[PDB]
C-alpha cells in the first residue's frame, strides 16, 4: 500500500472536469490518477439482490430496488458505461493501491430490514473480495453504521445526517463525522469532534472559502466535485506551511459580537486623530452578527456630543498573542469621509503609550482614495506624527463589493504584509531595540472611522450612511 495521505475525497469520482459520468469506472480512475485520498461512491440494491453505483434511486427512470439488474442493462452511461456493480467497483479500485474506496450505503426507500440487509451484504462483499482494507464507509442511516460496526468492529464508519452527538458517535464506536458543510457553522462542532478522537469530514465543499475554512480549522476530510481545485488550495493554504489555527472568530453567531471574543472601546474623544464618531457600547445599530459575518455600521447619528456612530471592536485581553499569521476576510464600506481599519494593538505597551509600544496596520483605507488600501508599522522611531511611518499602499479591484483577505505573518526578525496573498511590503527588524522593533505581544482591533486627520481631508460625503463594513472572519495562526 502506498496511501495518499491528503484531505481530497473526490465526491462520486473525478468526474466533473473530464465530463465523465458520476459514479463511474472512469470517475473512480480518474481520482486514482489525481492522487486523491478516497473516491467516494453511491450503493443501492436490485430487486434481485445485486449491490449497484448510483446516487438517484432510480437509474434512468429504473428504480433500482424494484427492478432486476438485467433491467438496468438496457440502459447505457454518457461514456458508454453501465451501471457498474459494487463489485466491478471494488474489484477496479483493487486494481492500485494508494486511494481509499468511500462506500456509501443508501437508506432503502421500502424498508429498514431490507437496508439492513444491503448493508449484510456490502460487508459481506467486501470481505469476499479481501478489499477491507481499501473500503471506508459512510451513511445517512445510524443504524447501518452501528450494524457495519458489529460485523467489522476496526472499520471506519462515518455518519452522514447530523443530528447525533459527537459525544454519542464515540460512545457507539464510530470514526468520523461527516456532515453537510453548514451543519458545522454552529458552535465548535470540529473542535468538538477532533478532542473526542473522531475524524471530520464534510461534503459537498465546491467553494473556495468553504475549503479555505475548512482547511484553516484542520479536518481530516473535505468531499467535493473540485478535486483538483482543492489540491491548488491545499498548497496556498496556512497549514502547508506549517501554520496552525490558534484562534478563530468566524462570526457564524446571530446578534452581538461574542463577548468572549470582543469587547468595545467607547467614546467621542477623537480617538487621538480629532475622529468625528462615538463609537457605542454594545449597540446593534453599528456591531451586528448576522449571515455570516460581523457588520461594523456607522451612522449618521447624534450621539452626546458627535454628529455620527460607529463601532470600535478589540479582541484585547480575550486574545492576545505574539507572532503569527493574522488573517481578515473583509469588504469595505464605500464612501468619502470613511476611514475603516484592522490593525493591531499592544496588550501590555511594555515601551510606554503609542507609538514607542508599536502599532500594526493590516488594512488601512480612505475612502476619499478608493484606489488605494495600506498597510503600516508604526514604532517609536517610525510613526506618523513625526512622518516616519513604513508603509505602503496595493490598489485594490473592487475593494467596496467583494471580499479581500487582508493578512500579515509576524516573525521574530520581520513582517510581511499580503493582500490576497500578494505581498506588498516587510518590516525588518534592524536589531537596534525597541525604538526600532517593539513586536512583543498585540492583540485585534476592528473599526470604521469617520473623518479624522487623515480620513476626513477631503470632507464627509453625508449621502454614504449606513456606512457598512462587513467581516468575514478573524483567524490568527501560529507555528
Ligand atoms: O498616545 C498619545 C498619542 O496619541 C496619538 O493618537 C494615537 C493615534 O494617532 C493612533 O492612530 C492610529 C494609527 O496610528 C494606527 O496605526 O492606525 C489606526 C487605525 O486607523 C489609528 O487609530 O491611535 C493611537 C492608539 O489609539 C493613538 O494613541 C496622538 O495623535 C498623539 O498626539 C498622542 O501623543
Ligand atoms: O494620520 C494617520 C495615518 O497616517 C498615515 O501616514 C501617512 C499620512 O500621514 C498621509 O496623510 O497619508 C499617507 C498615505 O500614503 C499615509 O501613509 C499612516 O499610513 C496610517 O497608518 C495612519 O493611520
Amino acid at each position: 500500500f502506498n496511501w495518499n495521505k491528503n484531505q481530497v475525497i473526490a465526491h462520486r469520482g473525478a468526474w466533473k472536469k473530464n465530463n465523465f459520468p458520476q459514479n463511474s469506472i472512469a470517475s473512480l480512475n480518474e481520482a486514482v490518477k489525481l492522487g486523491c485520498y478516497g473516491s467516494e461512491f453511491d450503493v443501492w440494491m436490485t430487486a434481485d439482490h445485486i449491490l449497484v453505483v448510483n446516487h438517484d434511486p432510480e437509474f434512468q427512470g429504473l428504480t433500482i430496488e424494484k427492478v432486476n439488474y438485467a433491467d438496468l442493462l438496457t440502459k447505457t452511461m454518457s461514456n458508454g458505461e453501465k451501471i457498474p456493480t459494487l463489485e466491478a467497483y471494488l474489484l477496479a479500485g483493487k486494481k492500485q493501491k494508494s486511494t481509499k474506496l468511500i462506500l456509501e450505503i443508501k437508506p432503502s426507500l421500502i424498508s429498514k430490514e431490507r437496508g439492513i440487509e444491503v448493508t449484510n451484504k456490502c460487508v459481506e462483499m467486501v470481505q469476499k473480495l479481501k478489499v477491507t482494507d481499501w473500503v471506508e464507509y459512510i451513511s445517512f442511516d445510524y443504524d447501518y453504521c452501528k450494524r457495519i460496526l458489529t460485523l467489522l468492529p476496526n472499520a471506519k464508519v462515518a455518519y452522514l445526517k447530523g443530528e447525533v452527538s459527537a459525544e454519542q458517535m464515540k460512545a457507539d464506536k464510530l470514526t468520523g463525522v461527516d456532515y453537510h458543510y453548514s451543519v458545522y457553522q454552529k458552535d465548535n462542532w470540529i473542535e468538538n469532534a477532533q478532542k473526542l478522537g473522531l475524524t471530520v469530514n464534510a461534503w459537498t465543499v465546491n467553494a473556495v472559502p468553504e475549503m479555505q475554512w475548512l482547511l484553516a480549522h484542520n479536518v481530516d476530510y473535505i468531499t467535493t466535485n473540485e478535486p483538483e481545485l482543492l489540491f491548488d488550495e491545499i498548497k496556498k493554504a496556512p497549514v502547508a506551511q506549517g501554520w496552525k489555527l490558534k484562534w478563530a472568530d468566524e462570526f457564524d453567531n446571530s446578534g452581538l459580537p461574542l463577548n468572549k471574543n470582543w469587547g468595545y472601546d467607547v467614546g467621542g474623544r477623537g480617538w487621538g486623530n480629532n475622529e468625528l464618531q462615538y463609537y457605542t457600547d454594545a449597540d446593534s445599530a453599528n456591531a451586528i452578527v448576522k449571515k455570516g459575518n460581523l457588520n461594523i455600521i456607522a451612522l449618521k447619528a447624534e450621539k452626546e456630543n458627535r454628529h455620527y456612530t460607529s463601532a470600535r471592536l478589540v479582541t484585547k485581553n480575550k486574545f492576545d498573542f505574539k507572532y503569527g499569521r493574522v488573517e481578515v476576510r473583509a469588504m469595505l464600506p464605500k464612501g468619502r469621509g470613511l476611514w475603516p481599519a484592522i490593525w493591531a494593538l499592544p496588550t501590555d505597551s511594555k515601551y510606554g503609550s503609542w507609538p514607542k509600544s508599536g502599532e500594526i496596520d493590516i488594512m488601512e483605507h480612505v475612502g476619499f482614495d478608493p484606489d488605494s488600501v495600506h498597510g503600516t508599522v508604526h514604532t517609536e522611531k517610525f510613526n506618523h506624527v513625526i512622518h516616519t511611518q513604513v508603509g505602503k499602499a496595493l490598489k485594490v479591484n473592487n475593494p467596496y463589493t467583494e471580499y479581500h483577505i487582508y493578512a500579515i505573518e509576524w516573525f521574530t526578525d520581520h513582517i510581511d504584509f499580503f493582500i490576497d496573498d500578494q505581498k506588498y511590503l516587510t518590516f525588518k527588524n534592524t536589531q537596534k531595540g525597541s525604538g526600532d522593533w517593539p513586536f512583543d505581544q498585540n492583540f485585534h482591533i476592528l473599526n470604521l472611522a469617520v473623518g479624522g486627520n487623515w480620513g476626513g481631508k477631503k470632507g464627509v460625503d453625508d449621502a454614504i450612511f449606513p456606512a457598512t463594513m462587513k467581516v468575514d472572519y478573524v483567524r490568527v495562526f501560529q507555528k
